[PDB]
């Protein structure tokens, strides 16, 4: 019961809501969660929204499952970094002489993979810097900058996005962590898909 | 004297500078000042300035008269928000069998109707948050992303926006929330429009 | 040895960057550093990204010389302020009657002139404000708004943009505002950018 995962389009007769999953499977050093999709802005596919992905630098990304990813979010990946450790003036970039001076791959400066958990919820046109990591059940406001990692169930925003506020108090939060209902059969969670939307799930336990 | 507020394009040879009255009041929950204006970023009329509007939630946008709204000011009303006790998932949007969880109207959180007053004056490509109050006379700076209310005659700005200060004394500022020039009929606020263009017109009264 | 400064597309055969400097000098109230070059966001040249800046007000706007600037980044000059003595509301611009109205030019706010330093990077889709100043080898994180000055080689990031950490120890950065590498007679510099690349260069002069 519910959607099919694996339809780039799920909902009929909308080109708008797309799975992400299907999407990006072809991808190299991607990886993306089940049911997490992107609501389109002007029709554009998620692959178009992120930005600067190399394989040579090796940096991977990784979206868990049940992501509601809002239209126009922008992934940055790490290859838009210049180097810094002296003038960030690309000169090997434009020849005539100054190709020799092409950076060293442990020259570059890299901030690590992107990691977004699941459950998340990223507000519409928001930008997340790289190597950043979003915690699982995370809502981050939209038009946020997220340039340093947020924690599981925290609601982040503005630019730089912060931590304004827990979702839950400690105990629900580490009791949730703990069960990660994401990672049941959908057997199950096809089962409870009330207590997980009203938080019940947990006392059933 | 001036031009004629039911009029949508105000100035001839122009498609651009648009009187949102005449416009938006094709609008369920909207209401809508006399002398308030749009200048278009790229022709778009201001109707298209406001997202997630839905007569269901029954949320409502007020805006007073005299205000400066620039281009690219974005509007964001209730009709985005997920459920938040528990998963933020829109499993109903998906159907085949998820439809049943679709949110009963008072499991949604609403933060209430929208209101900006008069004689306000909102920067290029600012966002508006939903139930959000803004007061007679501010000024918000240009890129900002308003999340909470702004108090009259209050520069503010940022994302999230501040207040940043003050535009005038307290005195002042008490007299022109109790003189409403922008109340009176245009045949007066015609012959004052200097001592009020220069805050003068806290002395004739 | 190294690109001529004085073409708009240094790079044959590529329209995205394009040297900043041959394709403003035909402005008045421009001044452009000889290797500063813009990275294109969808094409577009860099004078579309000059925002409100008429010749009349008399501002103008400064760029050094090897500045990386990204896409999307918007420089907007003072042709945007409204007069706030009063009402921000403009009669003038509707004239009928109104134009009487007109602001004297010592009435209108002009926060001043706009200065970029040299040898400095700023990210995508970055908002600079009116009458800042940015100093060289400074840094600014995409997605920023500046509404105040920045010193240099200072990293700055936000919005408002707040500076975040001294690019390099205090020492090195005197000697870098000495030497002035920016300044030196090319060929000199042909012989350095190693060097420079990595900072040795204070070592040497
Ligand atoms: C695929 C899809 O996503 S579908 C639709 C597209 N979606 C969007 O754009 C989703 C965005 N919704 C939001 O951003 C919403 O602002 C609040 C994130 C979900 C979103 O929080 P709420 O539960 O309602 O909290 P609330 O309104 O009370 O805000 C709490 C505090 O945070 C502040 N706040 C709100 N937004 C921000 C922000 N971006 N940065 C910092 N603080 C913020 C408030 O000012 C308030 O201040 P206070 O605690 O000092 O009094
Ligand atoms: C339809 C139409 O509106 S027509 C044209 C389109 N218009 C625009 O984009 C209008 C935008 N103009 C602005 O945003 C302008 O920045 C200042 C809002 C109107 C706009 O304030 P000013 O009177 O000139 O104040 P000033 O320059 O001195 O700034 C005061 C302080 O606020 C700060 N500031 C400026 N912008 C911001 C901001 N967005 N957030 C926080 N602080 C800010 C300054 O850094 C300064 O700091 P300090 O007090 O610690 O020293
Ligand atoms: C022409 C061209 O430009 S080519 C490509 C187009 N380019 C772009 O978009 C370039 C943008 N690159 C960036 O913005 C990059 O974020 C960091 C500016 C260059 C860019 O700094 P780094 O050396 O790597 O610093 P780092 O990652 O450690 O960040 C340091 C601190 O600043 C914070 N930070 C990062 N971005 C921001 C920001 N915008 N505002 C405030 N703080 C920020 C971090 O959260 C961190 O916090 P902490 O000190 O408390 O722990």
């Amino acid at each position: 019961m519910g959607p099919n995962p694996m339809k780039m389009y799920p909902i009929e007769g909308n080109k708008s809501v797309q799975f992400i999953k299907p999407i990006l499977e072809k991808l190299e050093n991607v990886e993306v969660g089940e049911y997490s999709y992107y609501d389109s802005k002007n029709g554009e596919t998620f692959d178009k929204q992120i930005l600067y992905h190399y394989p040579i630098l090796n940096d991977k990304l990784k979206i868990g499952k049940f992501c509601s990813i809002g239209p126009g979010v922008t992934i940055i990946m790490n290859g838009a970094n210049h180097r810094m450790d002296g003038s960030t003036y690309p000169f090997n970039l434009f020849g005539n002489g100054w190709e020799k001076h092409m950076p060293k791959l442990d020259q570059l400066p890299i901030k690590g993979d992107t990691i977004i958990g699941n459950d998340v919820w990223i507000g519409k046109d928001v930008v997340i810097m790289p190597g950043v990591k979003i915690g699982d059940g995370a809502i981050v406001a939209a038009n946020s900058v997220v340039v340093k990692d947020i924690a599981p169930y925290m609601l982040a925003g503005g630019n730089p996005a912060n931590e304004i506020k827990q979702r839950f108090d400690q105990d629900t939060i580490n009791q949730l962590l703990d069960i990660k209902w994401w990672n049941w059969p959908i057997d199950i969670i096809n089962e409870n898909i009330d207590k997980i939307l009203d938080n019940s799930i947990i006392r059933e336990v």
